[PDB]
């Protein structure tokens, strides 16, 4: 079946790029990065802000469906921050992708997991 | 190696917010906070936050010397906002967002603080 439509960078700065669908210009994904020295008791924190926007017809006006993720941790521990992102997705999936959290309701019995293993 | 991710237990609860933590490492938390609102659509904003206290790397010769390093805070927050009416497409947007973040962060260099302007970013729409 079909490939996903490619998006093109429309604004491009060292620290922030905005991609949009050239045939649906309201569809956007942007990435903005902030690197900062932090003393922990000497690391370089990177805070990455990732934002997806889609304009969706109400079943007439469009609503803004938006997803904003911020990932924040030292570059030095980027290996484990990757594992944190994996587990974050998995835990979000549990509630929203295959649960009812997108309807506004939490499942108290959801199997939420750490990045650590037994 | 192990695929047995440690289970986390709800420690605080409200109708709109649960915090889960690892009972063997209580500083590891995952929280889900949801707000539903009539606005005619029923908007839902869900905020999902992951926290780990991660030892900074030991310097050269640190293991030998028995150094225990202080922890940093590794945090990931996602906020998903859209009407319950279009939840199905909102789920498709979540799959796509994960994909686009993976391109830059999971297998790119965005976690080092640098963007690849040639990265293959895609819409949830198909051709």
């Amino acid at each position: 079946s079909m490939a996903n439509k490619p998006m093109q960078p429309i604004t491009s700065t060292a620290n922030k790029i905005v991609w949009s669908d050239p045939t649906r210009l309201s569809t956007t994904f942007s990435a903005s990065l902030l690197r900062q020295r932090v003393k922990v008791g000497e690391l370089n924190n990177v805070s990455g802000q990732y934002v997806s926007v889609y304009k969706r017809p109400a079943p007439m006006p469009n609503e803004n469906q938006s997803i904003r993720t911020v990932i924040s941790g030292s570059a030095e521990n980027l290996a484990t921050l990757k594992a944190e992102w994996e587990t974050h997705k998995r835990n979000v999936d549990t509630l929203f992708a295959s649960g009812n959290a997108g309807l506004g309701f939490l499942d108290p019995t959801a199997a939420i997991v750490s990045s650590d293993t037994t």
